[PDB]
């Protein structure tokens, strides 16, 4: 068992005429959009790979951050938040993602404070994304994940790139084994 | 980055009328016999999968162990050893695997001490088995691996199962990313 | 609530022309092969009985050991290992059980070090073997068990007895109640 | 070997036109009325199950308590006591259970002090209730049990429920094994 | 996240010619008898409401108590107990609820000691009663609850009121959010 | 009263086409197979003799060990374990002796760790083997013995010698007297 | 190896018209009069049995004592003494047992000081009484015993019981084994 | 529970033309020769009575002593000893009672050292003499007694009184209860 | 007077259709099977030679070990033990050598713990093997030796080599003289 | 001058109908069987090569280990030992290699303790195997070597592979020079 820390890109946000309501579950092995039908998005490639090696992972810390490709002219906001429960629905409406125990609206081109997950040190049996997408009930999903990490942006007049979002973490492994998934 | 520890099966040894000279490289991502042509054997499935997620792995510890399916009647020995260099040839002759800085001949059905790798804490950029099999020079291979883990058994009159060998380890990851391998 | 400790037999290993890939889940109440269709094997009779009395069990320690009925003539190996996760498949191939975070190949007639489960002190709601066999998803099974305890031996030319495997443990109960299991 | 502690129900007392003279032996594995012919009553289900797992049990502590389902109108008393010897007869007569080294008459609907067993730290080889009912001489039974726990109530004009009695304990196991009883 | 403490009524017990075998699961959000078909009973209205606001609840303490509306003339007993496991069946027979690790038979009109849950400080993701009634396996239900709280009384010749039972607790919340529940099959 | 310590042979194990399920009670005076009908086996001759002299014996320590006459060719396992209770049945099935609080499967020709009895310092009124075989209920037998010491080996194709098992102990006597046993 | 201590009867003395000159060797395993022809007398049954279990015995202490069944009317003396050498003859004549490095004449019905063996902590390979009676030379016998313990009483007019003599000891064993004697 | 200490007579020894081989078990409640058929002898009346009151007795100490009614003219010896095990036979032959871990031959009219039981502090469930005589196996009897206390004297030409033997003890009770004994087959 | 330490071979064990019950006395000067008629076996050649030089030898330590020539196929056990007394008979039956204060059944091809003699620092007048074989009573033999070192293996279907046993020791001499032995 | 440590194979043991009595001298430069006529066996290739570079070598530590290729069925023992003197003869008879100051009989398929050379820190002028085979008297050979490392196994019914033996060591060099050996 060994410890690890890295800063890595999660997703490349894109403004679009439709509203964007997005959620990224924090499994031991991420790499969504697993299908099928496809679900969730974002993928920290390093983590799934390194964690496909062990057997039990504790994350000491994790954070999500925003970075700006945009010119000052653009108008728009960007909400980020962190549900800790699966039984609840994904909120509909950015007006409603605006309310959370932890939330931010950094947008669109500003420094801005980094969201940080509330502490939760408990062992989490690692699984793969296909495994995780295959799961049915939320009661199942709560076995493997601290909770979905939700991000949302309102519609804009025309599609355009705007900038990456960037996870950072410290995580600690135990128990080495390399076998085929059930 | 997160730490991990597990006990896992590596291979299922089989006695055979030919001599058995076997080597298992210890990459960040194992799962041999990668081809082609196929090379090496053994596969800790959990490790390649968990480690295909990150980007840089340090193994704090690793051990190899023997376990017995055999009845007392069987005769035979089983040598295990750990070369730390690729420039050297695979020894030919079990009589010659008998000599090593670290070695054992537990065989064939006894408790027996577990081989353990000498300490080596340094960062190792993770790669896949197809990647690793594709490598040419040994000078390349030393970038990614601590060193091949060699095991050997002498010939017997008739083929038969005899028992699994079992790796254990503590390993520590950093840097998360999930991308397609270069060719 | 009371504490307890005992050394007890788990299974009587038998060499056979087919390969043997075996797994024994460590429930609060064991006594497999529960059916039906039948699954798993081994049975510490004392534990299921004593633990059918309480309601919540913590195991401070547990170990698995090998003992030899065989004559020296027999050839064969015996791998033992301990997966801590249900989502993963049972490895196929003794060559592949040879790799594990914790593993051994003591075989076939030697003292040999005892496998020991990595520490895991957390409360585990007790259930019965029929209950446990009835469970569907692995995500369910992880509620009640630390993890399956896998053992494997390679094929041999003719069937024969070879020796018992022997669990030992210290375990600690709380909460007394004696009721009929739910269906 | 592990330690344990729980609070659990033992029996549900019922007033009846006949006198009630009841005894509950404290084995390592309880779950009476074992037969046959049936003997004793009460059953802490958790304990027999948890203790069917080990091989040698020491109870650091144990207590018996009374709880009231009854309305104030009801009249009646309830004696509780703890013989430590099997060679002696079950007393006949509640008037005679009234005398003991340790005794109480809490009844029928009052707080009331909890009976507590005098200390006795010595190893006790666990057995099952069918095993225990099968035993003949008292000299045999003293091998496995600290002593019978007696409870008694006088007759009333009409049958009715009145309330549970509730054991509590701290107990400590050693030696793990799971085999078929002789 | 904030802490809270209250004393509140749970149910109003009623003697009846049938035997009464009752169980009240201790969810983060109670308010049974959720259906359908209806299951469980009792409802601490304050708790479900206050806890429908947060996201993760730890109960530091909880107790169940008996209070008497009855005249002295009435005869009957009342057992109270606390299973910590769902895999086990509801005991049948008050004679059998009489045996428990923790139990009492206060009945019917006496002071009587209060039952108290054994300590269990661990985080419990809050859910609603319809959610909870929708759950299938016991293995699911153990995710959300410490364990069912069982109460039982023997039959009597004629139906009548007898008195309330009364929960008390200290509980501690974290994580604020207010969203629509997911639809469990 | 005097103290004593010795290493001594207990039994000479023999592979056989039938399964071998064996138990050796640890009385103050051993020397089984007492009859009749005959029961139990093994006999530390020195101990019964020295202990037929006193009146009350405490054993501070005791261990059981395996030693190998066999050639490497033989296949087979050998389980050893230690029940502390008489009320329980002798397990049937070596697969089931494999599970115990304390157990080992050293077999068949390996160093292997020695089984050791869990500590139990309490006075034990000495009796003879005929006395002990005469006893009826288990509740009687628990007066005189810490608990039966069970050993088991699986069947093999043909009968053959394989090696002695070897008890060792430290024991401490009190109270000297030499009288005829009661019937 | 374990330690032990007990108080135990050795012999039941009997007055007789012949003179009584008696000796009791202190082997690791006593239980004389071993034959044949029979030799020596007295037997601490507990010791031979407990010591037939081990392999090497050291006696830290040992004492011999007198106890009185007799009425005051009886006349007679009783000498007790402890030779440490086998090469010497058994003294003939109670007048001659009267002289010793350690001796007493407690007789016949008095409290009286207990004889005690001079310290001798050295390992003594245990043997049985038949073994010991079989030995020829004294040089052989000195391998196994500290030395014979002699007791003697003068003749009286008529035979009668008079009282037991009573050994006490602390002894310490090592090395456990149970095999047939050569 | 209370402590106690007394000096009391056990038996009145009598010389006789037959050999005398006698044993007195040390139960919590003595008062032999219980029958039937009658067994053992001696009786400390005070102890059975005081101990029929409690429930669990530990004896801290106990001793046996000899006292002389005889004139100096009498010839004879008197052996006293203390077996701690029931599995063993009563020795036959005073010559054989002469050998013991603890023994004495005070006889017949002398001061003489008092025999004393080796220490053994462990709880002993009290029973009555009829109870104890009813017991079958020695393995049963070892539950209740430290061990039989044996005394023996050789034959003499004519029967005569010679003197009492006298127990002394310190003993400590716990647990008070007074109930009818169970009927052992 | 000088001190010394060496590791040396004692005997070369051979499986055989008859049972093997063997004992090796530990004299100051070994080199059995002295005759005649021949008795005992094994011979540490170095020790008799070096010790034929002095006059009084104390052994601070001594150990006996097992080493495996056999293939895994062979079945059989091997008991080793150490009687400290000559008055006792050689046990008959490997089942009976299985019981000892110190014992092991390592067999047949396993690491296995080394038997070690319990401490005994006392001066031992050196003699030769012919001298020692000439001795009659056991009471004589206890003058010169700590005690016989017994080893035993059960019968097998066909004769074959299986491996050496290997003594190790630290010993300390005093008093130098070189004279002809008495008859 | 630099330090070094490695685990390496020495030889591949083979059961054979003849008895096997083998010795491997521990020179600064090994790689036997040097001739002619050929003598000794085993070869740690890495060591001779690395040590052909310097001029004076001290070995801080060295160990020999056994590893099992055999099935449990095989019967046989395997003795390992370490003479420190050349003046003495190679023992004949595995029964006689059984006695040594340091010895083991792990065989044939068991964990088993590793033999270890007694400490001996003194400078040893390096030579080559042809050089060493050319030497005549033992008095010459003691200049360059700590002492021969002997291994032996008893005969078996049919030839077969059984397993490697495996040296491990820490060694420390001084003085660099690369010249042609003297004849």
């Amino acid at each position: 068992g060994t410890t690890c820390s890295m800063s890595e890109i999660l997703l490349a946000v894109s403004a679009t005429t439709a509203d964007q309501i997005l959620e990224i579950p924090v499994c031991a092995g991420i790499d969504f959009p697993a299908g099928t039908p496809p679900r969730y998005i974002g993928a920290a490639k390093w983590l799934a790979a390194q964690s496909q090696m062990w057997n039990t992972i504790v994350f000491n810390s994790v954070r999500i951050t925003w970075e700006t490709f945009t010119a000052d002219t653009t108008s728009g906001y960007i909400s980020m938040a962190f549900l800790s429960d699966y039984m609840l629905s994904l909120p509909t409406g950015v007006e409603d993602v605006a309310r959370i125990v932890p939330s931010a609206t950094i947008a669109l081109k500003n420094r801005g404070p980094s969201i940080v997950m509330p502490q939760n040190r408990t062992a989490f049996r690692c699984i793969q994304a296909g495994q995780f997408a295959a799961l049915g009930s939320a009661a199942d999903k709560q076995m493997y994940s601290p909770g979905r990490f939700i991000v949302a942006i309102p519609k804009a007049s025309a599609t355009q790139a705007v900038g990456q979002i960037k996870i950072s973490y410290s995580v600690s492994y135990r128990g080495a084994a390399i076998l085929q998934p059930a």
